[PDB]
């Protein structure tokens, strides 16, 4: 397996996930040379300017196949100083008193993954916004407030106590798929495919 | 000073420096609701959806003001010298593995010269469309990157990242500024966001 191979992802699968093994699977693929870029949806991927996205979206009657990387829970999360200084929430309805931060787009997502009273998902009114979880990420480490991401961006945060779990036991239990994802003609190259099997056993 | 002011630029300084500070500015002005994005290059300011952009690189109309001079630096994991040696000149760099941007192509000119006193092109190994993604790499192991310095100095502060060639690393400095149009210097919250930033930044 030689030459290059364009992978494409959003900024946290990039950065916590892909970069970490990316010196594990160049010593075992030293003649391929990744391509790592990060761009927003399946529009590098579609009109074909990468080999393959790692995404974490449900793309279904579009030809395209999905291999199974990880599945992944939500957290909702905040600095132990921004809780220091405004307080624990103790229920869901409290976060209404707290800084909550939230996505630009997709709004889709500032519908957060903890349940209210009624067992309904928590939707947000940002306090901040950001384009990127990686963002979202440093915005609640420096202590600006609460907000909702992947467990793989925040779990490496929560075990060095840079971050603290809020409300878990209203926080939903439900997983979300990240896949890889390619055109079939594309699993011609057995870089893409040695590639995708690393993937596959590391992130499994 | 309220309502939303949008700031756009590269990954690395949204998360290195407006992060860091975006929660000093929350308290001095909690009725301003930053909305932090990251795109490529100058499009989101030009066409109008972001107020302000910080970045180091003209439809006119736009002003910039100053907010810190930064110098780039080479360097290594820890990991990686112990498992590759460490490069003793410019020119063993050749022998190494050194990763670079997908784009822009300039960049992978590297701010380290060699004998001659011309700066070293690479041949990337690896590349990445974002200076954030090879931080990454390069504090995983993969190779040596050339990156600015507030990028990586705390890292080489804590000891994750070695600099390299310091000697032949070059001194010279690019400056970042605050980009925006003049119209919309007439907000508060964009002239006090400035404000804080040329305070903060240096
Ligand atoms: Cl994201
Ligand atoms: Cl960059």
């Amino acid at each position: 397996p030689q030459g290059v191979l364009s992978v494409d992802s959003a900024m946290p699968m990039v950065l916590h996930l892909l970069a970490p093994l990316a010196a594990k699977f160049n010593e075992r693929y030293p003649h391929i040379r990744l391509s790592l870029v990060s761009s927003e949806g399946y529009i590098n991927l579609i009109e074909r300017k990468v080999d393959i996205a790692l995404r974490a979206g449900e793309l279904d009657d579009s030809g395209l196949r999905a291999r199974h990387l990880f599945d992944s829970r939500f957290r909702v999360i905040a600095s132990p100083e921004y809780l220091a200084k405004h307080g624990t929430p103790q229920s869901t309805e409290e976060l209404a008193g707290h800084q909550c931060l939230g996505f630009t787009e997709p709004g889709s997502l500032n519908t957060w993954a903890v349940l209210d009273a009624q067992g309904n998902p928590y939707k947000i009114s940002p306090h901040f916004t950001a384009s990127s979880g990686e963002i979202l990420r440093s915005l609640c480490l420096s202590g600006c407030g609460i907000v909702c991401l992947s467990d793989f961006l925040v779990d490496n945060d929560i075990a060095e106590g840079k971050l603290i779990p809020l409300l878990a036991e209203q926080t939903s239990d439900k997983t979300h798929p990240f896949n890889a994802v390619y055109y079939s003609d594309k699993a011609v190259n057995l870089r893409l495919r040695v590639f995708l099997d690393f993937l596959v056993e590391e992130l499994g």
